[PDB]
């Protein structure tokens, strides 16, 4: 008899192993699709954390413009603020001047104001960072035949290397361009003084380097020139008045 | 002798019968590992998904405050090139009050000046939108006692109600203020002219409806009012020379 259950238990023994089998089919299965599951999971955390880097990139972009729009800002009140605030003509435009020696840095400024009629500029404020020779100290001087001549009526900022734009500003003054060259001058910015509709002046500076002027900086001097050239039309007018 | 066999291959197909039960084990903690690495990378996805939105968050404030600051400039690069440009005082004021109408919204402007030791204000300049009784035209009257000659000495640009606020300009011009109401106006906004280290005027706005004025919107006008002090004032000199 114990044959009889033998060739039974072995029967069903069979069976059982083949279930078996079966389950472990199924789960490695499952197992594949879980790994198939996690590997688009990593990539999908992947591609997150380039988005995530990209948009702090963006914000730090942002947060750079954002930083450059407010100074602007700050220095045209500044700017504002002097003019509305400050009496003395001199101490007006060194405060002016000073400001902006702090963030363009140059050497001395100039502001320079034309008399269109008698071909002729006179020097309406200097902060010089040199003595200059006697020989170049004049308060006014003709202008026919100049550079000056030739740019009054400029709209955008000049910037020229001394030693390599000389040629460009004419035999006239080129005794004072390479003067200022070997007291180490590099760099010489003229921007136009306009008020009525005219070009009243000129703001100029020279730096002992030369920077690069972007397109950002020449904007806001032109736009710090202007608030400038109104005070000087007005400084001139008191002056007038006062006499 | 089959039956020797018969118990010795039921020996060992219960063998591997457990085998193939320990392997069933094993793939379900396999699994259950990968369950687990599963639901911690729907949670690290769930956060990067979210700091991507508090970065685009950041983004767009970012982007306002950007925007709001290049306006800022623009507009006071508009007024700059306005007072560079224009020679006609009356065209100039004019245009310079006409942008600040396009974004400042109100329907008149009028610039006074102030003469401090004659206790007497004079109407420099007008943009009315409604027609005014004779009886409130008058181009020149004094301060004494007037509210001008209270706040004849402000830095602050000053936002008022019709209505709400007439009391606080006292009896003299409550006159005018409730005038202004009958013809619709609902706000009254101020803002000072400094130009020497003195206050020669006051720039003025009336509004059909209240407008909520910023922090941020009264610095910009006190701004704007910078740059039209200086001109003003020159005016007032070219005025007197021409005379």
């Amino acid at each position: 008899e114990f044959i009889n259950k033998a060739v039974q238990q072995n029967k069903e023994l069979n069976f059982k192993l083949r279930e078996k089998q079966n389950e472990i089919f199924e789960l490695k299965k499952i197992a594949e699709t879980l790994r198939s599951k996690l590997e688009k999971y990593v990539d999908i955390t992947k591609k997150l954390e380039d988005q995530n880097l990209n948009l702090q990139i963006k914000i730090s972009d942002l947060e750079k413009k954002l930083s450059d729009a407010n100074s602007a800002l700050k220095l045209m009140q500044y700017i504002g603020d002097a003019i509305g605030t400050i009496r003395d003509p001199q101490e007006l435009f060194r405060t002016v001047t000073d400001k902006l020696r702090l963030l363009f840095a140059f050497d001395s400024a100039v502001i320079i104001t034309i008399d269109r009629e008698r071909r002729e500029a006179s020097v309406f404020f200097e902060m010089l960072r040199f003595e200059l020779p006697e020989q170049l100290r004049h308060q006014t001087r003709s202008i026919a035949g100049t550079w000056l001549e030739g740019h009054l009526d400029d709209r955008t900022v000049t910037v020229a290397s001394i030693a390599r734009d000389i040629p460009s500003f004419g035999a006239d003054g080129a005794p004072l361009l390479w003067t200022l060259h070997e007291l180490g001058m590099r760099q010489i910015v003229l921007s136009p003084l306009r008020s009525g509709g005219r070009v009243i002046g000129f703001l100029s500076f020279v730096s002992a380097e030369e920077k690069l002027w972007s397109d950002g900086d020449k904007s806001l001097l032109s736009g710090v020139s202007s608030s400038i050239a109104i005070a000087v039309s007005n400084a001139l007018a008191y002056e007038a008045l006062r006499q």
